[PDB]
Order: structure tokens, then C-alpha cells, then sequence
């Protein structure tokens, strides 16, 4: 079914309306790099007037770096088109503009999320956590983050997109405890990142991948639900690495097929752990949908109050 088909697949037919999205290069001041991959990078910048008249705005800019080729340039352009087509949501990193004019690099400009990726943030807060003192993390915050990511994913699903690398490292934290789904893509160095394992010529986030994705190489929204379950484990471990100490080999993949699951993380509630287990159902059609996760986490959020 073409309607099931992720817009990600046929991006080349998506419009780029420059009269709306093009931002003048002479209004963007590039600062220091925030992160770098092999072929891509994200740079901190100040954009003059990009979202509000005459207002300086700190933004993040994704662009390529030494090593990239025309194929990565094409990939970044497709990413830009995808972001445009998806549209705005509180819990997805918001596109502000782009520089596509010849004579300089392709630049994708998005809102700056000052606290960075959620995994690192949660670990820096282990010292400042109480289950139920200002600036302290609490259980309510953890549930609220989970709810927000479910909302963003429900939204992405509704725009006919699937993420394919959902993990705490791809969630960013902005001010006022708002989290945003991201995909660093080329701006992450995956051959240097332990989270990505060599399988063939590819490097894959095995510890986050559903069984059907590992064995049959199928990516669906329900396999994102499986990954969301792992993300939940990350959140309620305050940013621990999944399957700690475990060797991620073919025996690991088999155990996973058999029904082996992670034990509960140190900060979970019973209901949150059952939710993870639900997300990790061997049968994809028996996992909850993101719509159901949204309703359920909202209920948990209210009960925790
Ligand atoms: C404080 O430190 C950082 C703050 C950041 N704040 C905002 C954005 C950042 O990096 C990006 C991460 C991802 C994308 N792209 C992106 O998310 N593309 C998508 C997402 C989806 C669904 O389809 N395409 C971009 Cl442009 C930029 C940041 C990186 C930081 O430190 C490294």
C-alpha cells in the first residue's frame, strides 16, 4: 500500500518552496560546532530575524563536512524536504529555515535545544533526582518526557513517517522540560559510536532494534514502538546503556527471539515496566500503537499526580 509508504522513501518529489523557507546567508552567523560525525555536523549559530522580526535567535544548523560527497548533499536536501512536509509539532525538532542557494553549503536551520540529548542529560541529573529541591528531576518529569515522545511519534506516524533510529540519544531537551524527537543522521559518527554495531558493511543500533528488523530487515511504525520501549528503559534508568555488559552477537539476537527481555531499570514504576514489556511483544501487531501509548502515559501522568 502506497499510503502506508513513508514520505521518507520518495522525498525527491517533495517541493521546496524557497519563497517560504530560504534564509539569507548574510543573516546567519556561524559559531562553534556542537557535534560532528564523519560526513555531517551541527553548528551553533545566531540567526537574525528568522522567526521573529528583528530578533536574534540562537539556532542549530546541520550541514556537511570534509568527507561528504554529492550523495550526502542530496540526502541532506531530502531531509530538509521531509522536515518541511512533516510540519510543526512541539515534540519534534522545529525547522526554522534553510540556506540552499549556490555558493555556500546546504544548511538546515532548526530550533536550538540548549540541554542537548536526553541520555546525557538524565545521567547528569542522577545526583539531583527525587521520586516525588528546585531544579531537581522527579518521577513526574520522567513520565512527562515519555508522554511527550509518544505524542511526537504519534504525530510523525500521522504524517506517514517512521523514525528508524528512535533512542534517547535522538531526543533533545529544550527549556521548560520540552523534549523534541531528532535524528542526527550524518552528524553522528556511527563507526565511533558504541551504540552502533557492525553488521555487514552497515553499522546498526542493534540494542534498539525490533526482532523483525534485525532478522527480516523490516522497518515499520510498530518496530518503532519496540524501540520506544527501549527508550523508556533509558529514561527510567536515568540514561543507562541498554543490555549493560551484554555482548551484542548473534546469540544475543537469538535470545531476544526466544523472549528474553531486559530487567526493570532502577527508577521505573511497575506500570512503566509493564509498558516496556508491552512494547517488547515479539508479535508486532500485539504491541500497542503510539496512539494507545499516548492515552496510557497521559493516564499514568495524571495518576502520578
Ligand atoms: C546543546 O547541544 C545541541 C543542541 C541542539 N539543538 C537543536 C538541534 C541539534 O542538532 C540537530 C539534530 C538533528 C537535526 N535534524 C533532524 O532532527 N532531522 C530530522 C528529524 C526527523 C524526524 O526527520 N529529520 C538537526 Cl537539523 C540538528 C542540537 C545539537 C546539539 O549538540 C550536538
Amino acid at each position: 500500500d502506497p499510503d502506508e509508504l513513508p514520505l521518507d522513501e520518495h522525498c525527491e518529489r517533495l517541493p521546496y518552496d524557497a519563497s517560504k523557507w530560504e534564509f539569507p546567508r548574510d543573516r546567519l552567523k556561524l559559531g562553534k560546532p556542537l557535534g560532528r560525525g564523519a560526513f555531517g555536523q551541527v553548528i551553533e549559530a545566531d540567526a537574525f530575524g528568522i522567526d521573529k522580526t528583528a530578533t536574534c535567535r540562537t539556532v542549530a544548523v546541520k550541514m556537511l563536512k570534509e568527507g561528504a560527497t554529492h550523495s550526502e548533499h542530496r540526502a541532506l536536501m531530502s531531509e530538509l524536504k521531509i522536515l518541511i512536509h512533516i510540519g510543526h509539532h512541539l515534540n519534534v525538532v522545529n525547522l526554522l529555515g534553510a540556506c540552499t542557494k549556490p555558493g555556500g553549503p546546504l544548511m538546515v536551520i532548526v530550533e536550538f535545544c540548549k540541554f542537548g540529548n536526553l541520555s546525557t542529560y538524565l545521567r547528569s541529573k542522577r545526583n539531583e533526582f527525587v521520586p516525588y529541591y528546585k531544579d531537581f528531576l522527579t518521577l513526574e518529569h520522567l513520565i512527562c518526557y515519555s508522554f511527550q515522545v509518544a505524542k511526537g511519534m504519534e504525530f510523525l506516524a500521522s504524517r506517514k513517517c517512521i523514525h528508524r533510529d528512535l533512542a534517547a540519544r535522538n531526543i533533545l531537551l529544550s527549556e521548560k522540560n520540552v523534549v523534541k524527537i531528532c535524528d542526527f543522521g550524518l552528524a553522528r559518527d556511527i563507526y565511533k559510536d558504541p551504540d552502533y554495531v557492525r553488521k555487514g558493511d552497515a553499522r546498526l543500533p542493534l540494542k534498539w532494534m525490533a526482532p523483525e528488523t534485525i532478522f527480516d530487515r523490516v522497518y515499520t511504525i510498530q518496530s518503532d514502538v519496540w524501540s520506544f520501549g527501549v527508550l523508556l528503559w533509558e529514561i527510567f534508568s536515568l540514561g543507562a546503556s541498554p543490555y549493560p555488559g551484554v555482548k551484542i552477537d548473534e546469540e544475543f539476537c537469538r535470545r531476544l527471539k526466544e523472549g528474553t527481555r531486559m530487567r526493570a531499570p532502577d527508577y521505573t514504576t511497575p506500570e512503566m515496566y509493564q509498558t516496556m514489556l508491552d512494547c517488547w511483544h515479539g508479535e508486532p501487531s500485539q504491541r500497542p500503537t503510539f496512539s494507545e501509548l499516548v492515552e496510557h502515559l497521559g493516564n499514568l501522568l495524571q495518576a502520578n499526580a
